[PDB]
């Protein structure tokens, strides 16, 4: 099974893209983010509203609720001829983004961040060779495309955001995906392809063609 | 087949003491150790370089914050508390007794424990809230699916001691994170280890416990007193098994 992580920020369209993309081959499947595992356990409000009290206890679940999917759609699912499995983010994602960002903004003490280090390393590490990744998809959205869109989508907990918050992740996905100056102490991921595809544009126009794209990308894995 | 003995009993009831003493008496024993030291100097893995030159920095100490703020820092303790102790009961398992006859590995409390008699409490005491109970529980689950069955105990030694003689052996220990716990916490920890393992009741999501054999020991006296009948017993304990 070979294994694709769909990154981008905040309402860049994730989820639109890779829903798009399941129909494109039987042999395509997916894992969304939890987000309705998420809003009912409302952790994702509870640290929008009070990120220094509910990031760690955020971050927790979010992994967990994450490596939980993607080990569920390995499995089982797919006899499929050359099945490809992508994951809307992933784990380091979480940790070499958002928490590591929170932290940053001091909504994580040292402490905290620390233990989430200790816990992602161990979690990972049980697993990590059963979910690594083949490649990676980074949909490249401005903050500004992404604060529309975050009010178009309307979703209640995150009408706050500010720009400033989604500045700041755009730069680490920059660093991470684009720059590729971030480290991880997962060294295989400094050899993991990524393609950079730019999702500013109204779906009206250019998109279809990024889908092309994709296919082809799929074709040297 | 190693046969695992989970080691319980309340704060200071004594089982460090009790089970690496008795460890001596068999090299086909091992204890693994509560990980407590790990819970007052948080660190995580050092880079492969940075290691060279950078120092391993002394951490917070997550047992006192948890002390002095239950309603802060209770879920990020017990989150903390038994990812630590699963990783080294698994290390241990996978480490330990190669040349061995009859292995026995002993544990210093459970992921049970922690469950079902720590973080139920603080639920209880409202120092986690639903939420915070909730994905708790929901963690615990899932790691037991997994690493569980590889875990599962083939026994649970008791060590019975009275809230008093808890708070007095708190006090002889000196750690200093502990000094200001209250006879009334000891009390009602004393209370669910009644329940889970004298009287047997506590209703659990494990089926298996409900069988697995328990062996009971007052160990209230002075240590010498009662020394040479609760090894007697212990040895009777481990060939029923
Ligand atoms: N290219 C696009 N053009 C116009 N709207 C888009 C585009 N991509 C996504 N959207 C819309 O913006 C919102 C955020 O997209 P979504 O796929 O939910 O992002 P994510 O899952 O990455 O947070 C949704 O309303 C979606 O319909
Ligand atoms: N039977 C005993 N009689 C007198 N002191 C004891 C006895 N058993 C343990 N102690 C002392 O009580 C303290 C707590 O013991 P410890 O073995 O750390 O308990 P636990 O491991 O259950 O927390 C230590 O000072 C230990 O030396
Ligand atoms: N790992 C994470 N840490 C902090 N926030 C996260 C994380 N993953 C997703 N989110 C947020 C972004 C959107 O608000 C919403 C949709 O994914 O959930
Ligand atoms: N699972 C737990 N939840 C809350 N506290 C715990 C837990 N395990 C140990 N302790 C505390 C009690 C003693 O101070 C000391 C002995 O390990 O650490």
């Amino acid at each position: 099974i070979k294994k694709i992580s769909i990154e981008g920020n905040i309402a860049a369209g994730k989820s639109t893209f890779v829903n798009i993309l399941k129909q494109l081959s039987e042999d395509w499947e997916v894992v969304p983010e939890p987000v309705a595992r998420w809003s009912n356990v409302n952790v994702l409000q509870m640290m929008y509203e009070k990120p220094e009290r509910w990031s760690f206890t955020f971050q927790t679940y979010a992994c967990l609720s994450r490596i939980r999917a993607q080990l569920a759609s390995l499995n089982g699912k797919l006899d499929a001829e050359k099945p490809v499995l992508f994951f809307e983010r992933s784990v380091y994602s979480d940790r070499y983004i958002f928490a590591s960002n929170l932290y940053e903004s001091e909504s994580m003490n040292e402490t905290e961040w620390t233990i989430y280090q200790d816990w992602h390393d161990w979690m990972n590490n049980q697993f990590g060779q059963s979910l690594e990744l083949d490649g990676i998809i980074y949909l490249q959205a401005t903050p500004e495309t992404c604060l529309h869109r975050i009010y178009l989508r309307g979703r209640n907990e995150e009408q706050g955001i500010p720009l400033e918050y989604l500045e700041k992740l755009h730069y680490k996905h920059e660093s991470w995906l684009l720059h590729r100056t971030l480290k991880t102490n997962f060294d295989y991921l400094q050899e993991v392809p990524i393609l950079t595809l730019d999702v500013n544009e109204d779906f009206k126009d250019k998109y279809a063609s990024l889908v092309e794209k994709v296919k082809e990308f799929l074709s040297t894995l």
